[PDB]
């Protein structure tokens, strides 16, 4: 799993960075994690308005609804699956090649459950306010989270 970060500088630039990235890296399906249900719902709404097909999973969903959502994703009906930090470990991201942390994990431990299973590329969005916490992450683990390259056309090969 290759781990990168994009310094979006401020929360407001995250949405545009996500959609531009989505096009630039030419990926089809991706999983996105946010730290709160509210952010998941808001990002899902914006994405859908922009014509993207998205599925969202929340804790308040009964097992039936979650299993439906997953089938929606696995079949390709939805190109994007968005979930919360709390549900990351319970989400069986298949061999999805791209995972995006729209919000940098606030719980350092949960980070390894938010980077996929090898598809494997994980991209972390950080603002000037989160950059520090990211460094702590690199220490908490013995890994290296590199700044995303200027040219990612061949990112996921
Ligand atoms: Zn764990």
């Amino acid at each position: 799993i290759k781990q990168f970060y994009v310094n979006v500088e401020e929360e407001e630039y995250k949405y545009e960075c996500l959609t531009d990235l989505y096009d630039s890296i030419s990926v089809t399906q991706a999983v996105i994690f946010c730290n709160t249900r509210r952010k998941v719902e808001e990002l899902t709404t914006k994405l859908r308005n922009d014509k993207f097909t998205v599925s969202a999973i929340y804790s308040d969903l009964p097992q039936q609804e979650r299993d439906t959502i997953m089938k929606e994703f696995r079949s390709g009906s939805s190109r994007i699956l968005i979930s919360t930090d709390l549900l990351a470990r319970g989400i069986d991201v298949q061999q999805v090649s791209l995972v995006i942390n729209y919000d940098l994990p606030a719980n350092k431990e949960n980070y390894i459950h938010r980077i996929g299973r090898g598809g494997g590329v994980a991209i972390n969005f950080v603002t000037n306010e989160d950059v520090g916490a990211m460094r702590e992450l690199e220490k908490f683990y013995s890994t290296q989270i590199e700044e995303l390259p200027s040219d990612i056309a061949t990112l996921l090969n």
